[PDB]
């Protein structure tokens, strides 16, 4: 645990803000997050990187399921992609110019309390979870940051560990001043 940079304690369990790879599951963490796309389709980035290592059979789960509504979650098998499961979860967009931004942010908190939810339906203890929408949909790392530890406010049905992975070091201390510096 010495990829972590911080530890949140929140209703819905410990988030866990961790230097690494998504792809280098955290120590008990079966289950991976895919910042995903509405049509479950394979992109760039962490999307890319899980569809990379994983068999053809999850796109074929993907055609059955999608679309998955911006603001939900659904799961499939992991494919062989280093995780049991994966929680395929849809950010919005950044919206350019508000207020479709305040609308956005509660977007962008609900992907992630589905996240939770989901979890908690199955009984997942812990799940590794990228910086959802802090790609190519044009979040900032802290403004996705923010949006975890709003979600996991939210008391979850049993308790759901967010381990954030993401393999920059100098993106996650920025955004851990960040946060707390928006309420100073
Ligand atoms: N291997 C990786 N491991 C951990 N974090 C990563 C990785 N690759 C990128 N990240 C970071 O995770 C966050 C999410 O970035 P994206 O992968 O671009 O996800 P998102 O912004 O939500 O956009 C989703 C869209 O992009 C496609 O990948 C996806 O199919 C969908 O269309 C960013 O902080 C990004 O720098």
């Amino acid at each position: 645990d010495s990829d972590i940079v911080e530890s949140y304690a929140r209703a819905a369990g410990p988030v866990h803000l961790r230097v690494r790879d998504i792809m280098d599951p955290p120590p008990g963490c079966k289950v991976v997050v895919n910042a995903a796309n509405e049509g479950l389709l394979a992109g760039s980035g962490v999307c890319g990187a899980i569809f990379a290592n994983a068999t053809p059979a999850l796109a074929a789960d993907c055609r059955r399921l999608a679309p998955c509504p911006t603001g939900e979650a659904v799961a499939t098998p992991g494919h062989g992609c280093g995780y049991t499961h994966i929680i395929h979860a849809v950010a919005p967009r950044r919206p350019r110019d508000p207020a479709a931004l305040e609308e956005g942010e509660a977007l962008l908190e609900r992907a992630y309390r589905s996240i939770v939810a989901l979890a908690a339906a199955r009984r997942w203890a812990c799940v590794a979870c990228p910086l959802l929408g802090a790609g190519v949909y044009g979040w900032s790392a802290a403004e996705s940051l923010r949006a975890a530890l709003a979600a996991t406010r939210t008391e979850p049905a049993e308790r759901v560990s967010l381990h954030i992975c993401h393999p920059d070091r100098a993106t996650l201390t920025h955004a851990s001043v960040l946060v707390p510096l928006e309420h100073h």
